[PDB]
């Protein structure tokens, strides 16, 4: 009865037909699917996440943070299939826009252009203003996480890792996380960093070497952010490492722009409460061209503590795909 993908139950028709492979990950798999009803091209990804809360509360954010979210530069939820009961329940197939790609898959193949890299940091922003102005943290940011169509129209995807903002993959991890909202704009720049030279800027085997990488390129830190850090043993490490200087970031990249560098500059700075915020980052002037404060939204419901068993998340999950549901 039901498609079925490289050996894989796709039980989404007799809406969604014509289903076709385009990756996998833990997550589970996602297709390009035919929406006979609204004549329409979508991506349909198969999730089965019930065994392990962990799983559960990733499938939750994603879907609550996604349903709420509209955003031009945001992928959003347009249907969600799962079983009319709870228990018979196994499997949530969450249909979104179809896109050509990511920005991963996109490097790999070019070395892109100051104007592919100022229109992507720009609609990057821009996405990231909507999702800040929620008091959200996406917190993993990263090229396999941008996607793009023919039309090199971006959106911001994943929200499985997203939070409320609450003060009480690591080559773009931002170095406070290593120690103990600002998170994502490091994100940015280890992305922006990345697009510069088709190659990640610190790519760390591990969580010290992380470190070793960020300070290779930034130098030691000065006394104020040493100051802002407040966590001691963590500090006490810093302190007991070689004196390394900050290299000038036109010596890693000659080629580069010299506006982006003074953007990256106070995108990648050290001290997490002296870096440049969303807002700012639109308003610099390597975005002049973009900048359109009239044309940037902000959501209109700012927003949830859930460390729960799997069978209430599983109740949850049920009662946010209700909607779906005749
Ligand atoms: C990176 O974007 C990949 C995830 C993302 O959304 N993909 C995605 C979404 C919409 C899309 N439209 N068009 C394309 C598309 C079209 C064409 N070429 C591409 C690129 C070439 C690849 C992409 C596309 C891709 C896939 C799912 N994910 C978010 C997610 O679904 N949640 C967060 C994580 C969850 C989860 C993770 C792991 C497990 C689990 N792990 C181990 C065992 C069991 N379960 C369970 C749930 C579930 C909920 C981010």
């Amino acid at each position: 009865g039901p498609e079925m993908v490289r050996g894989q139950v796709f039980d989404v028709g007799p809406r969604y037909t014509n289903l076709s492979y385009i990756g996998e990950g833990a997550y589970g798999m996602v297709c390009s699917a035919y929406d006979n009803v609204n004549k329409v091209r979508v991506a349909i990804k198969k999730i089965s996440p019930f065994e392990h809360q962990t799983y559960c509360q990733r499938t939750l954010r994603e879907i609550k943070i996604l349903l709420r979210f509209r955003h031009e530069n945001i992928i959003g939820i347009n249907d969600i299939i799962r079983a009319p009961t709870i228990e018979q329940m196994k499997d949530v197939y969450i249909v979104q826009d179809l896109m050509e790609t990511d920005l991963y898959k996109l490097l790999k193949t070019q070395h892109l252009s100051n104007d592919h890299i100022c229109y992507f940091l720009y609609q990057i922003l821009r996405g990231l203003k909507y999702i800040h102005s929620a008091n959200v943290l996406h917190r993993d940011l990263k090229p396999s996480n941008l996607l793009l169509n023919t039309t090199c129209d971006l959106k911001i995807c994943d929200f499985g890792l997203a939070r409320v903002a609450d003060p009480d993959t690591r080559w773009y991890r931002a170095p406070e996380i290593m120690l103990n909202k600002s998170i994502d704009i490091w994100s940015v720049g280890c992305i922006l960093a990345e697009m510069l030279s088709n190659r990640p800027i610190f790519p760390g085997k591990h969580y010290l070497d992380q470190l070793n990488h960020i300070l290779g390129i930034l130098g030691s830190p000065s006394q104020e952010d040493l100051n802002c850090i407040i966590n001691l043993k963590a500090r006490n490490y810093l302190l007991s490492l070689p004196h390394k200087n900050k290299v000038p970031w036109n010596r890693l990249f000659p080629n580069a722009d010299s506006k982006a560098l003074d953007l990256l500059d106070k995108m990648l700075t050290f001290n997490p409460h002296k870096r440049i915020e969303v807002e700012q980052a639109l308003a610099h002037p390597y975005l002049e061209q973009y900048y359109d404060p009239s044309d940037e939204p902000i959501a209109e419901a700012p927003f949830e503590l859930d460390d729960l068993p799997k069978e209430k998340l599983k109740e949850l999950i049920f009662e946010e795909t209700a909607r779906f549901q005749p």
